[PDB]
């Protein structure tokens, strides 16, 4: 059992928020990220549900996924985990615009299709993947997590029309976007001015990358497979570990 009994964990500075909960930087034995629900009082159904989520969390472990460490009930309902020291690969490719070389790139690309290759052997779907979940640790570990962000979004999601729209496939297609970006450097549809025309033509089936803009070092191989992670028919899509395979084969060429 993974509660943490009240007054032990220290609260400090508030770091920001995201899919859902708002995240904290802590002190719990060493440095800890604190992500805050906002529940008062919990109903019955509010605190399964947050037992769900923590039985999800506590479902993992693999170095790079964001390491789940403990939760607390009282005060807050609340979600520790451990603390990545550095800053997000979206940061690093379109902020800092830190100098990569191909080795580093890939490199970033082998342990994210690690992670989600863990995260699907486990039956667990991210369903918000992005360049700005992937905290590159250090400025060398991957660790994914965060369980008006539309270039991710595969055509299926985009539409809703389905049941069920997210998935492993949709998963993969949103693997195939940080692809994009590790290897040209830049977000997709650079050149498209309104979110509301992307949303549009990807939904419709008439807009996906272009490709011819990836930097001229990029491998042949790399090419492929984001052309395989970024088409539109959902089953036509490879699964992580074929998305695994060929990025270690790959790394090793390399
Ligand atoms: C800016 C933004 C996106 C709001 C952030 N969220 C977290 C954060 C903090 C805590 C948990 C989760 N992820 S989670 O809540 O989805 C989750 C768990 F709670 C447990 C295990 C895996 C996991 F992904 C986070 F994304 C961040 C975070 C996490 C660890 N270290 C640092 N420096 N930041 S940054």
């Amino acid at each position: 059992d993974w509660e943490i009994p009240d007054g032990q964990i220290t609260v400090g500075q508030r770091i920001g928020s995201g899919s859902f909960g708002t995240v904290y930087k802590g002190k719990w034995h060493g440095d800890v990220a604190v992500k805050m629900l906002n529940v008062t009082a919990p109903t019955p159904q509010q605190l399964q549900a947050f037992k769900n989520e923590v039985g999800v969390l506590r479902k993992t472990r693999h170095v790079n996924i964001l390491l789940f460490m403990g939760y607390s009930t009282k005060p807050q309902l609340a979600i520790v985990t451990q603390w990545c020291e550095g800053s997000s690969l979206y940061h690093h490719l379109h902020a800092s615009e830190t100098k990569f070389e191909m080795k580093k790139l890939i490199d970033i690309a082998r342990q994210t299709a690690r992670g989600m290759d863990y995260l699907h052997a486990k039956s667990i779907i991210h369903r918000d993947l992005k360049s700005n979940n992937i905290f590159l640790h250090e400025d060398n570990t991957v660790k994914i997590g965060d369980f008006g962000s539309i270039l991710w979004m595969a055509p299926e999601v985009i539409r809703m029309q389905d049941s069920n729209p997210y998935s492993f496939q949709s998963d993969v297609y949103a693997f195939g976007i940080v692809l994009y970006e590790l290897m040209t450097g830049q977000l997709p549809y650079s050149n498209i001015n309104n979110r509301d025309q992307i949303i549009e033509m990807v939904g419709r089936g008439s807009l996906s990358p272009d490709l011819s803009k990836v930097r001229s070092n990029c491998p042949k191989r790399m090419k492929r497979l984001m052309a395989e992670c970024l088409k539109k028919k959902r089953d036509e899509r490879p699964s992580f570990p074929r998305i695994l395979a060929e990025i270690e084969e790959l790394a090793r060429e390399l």
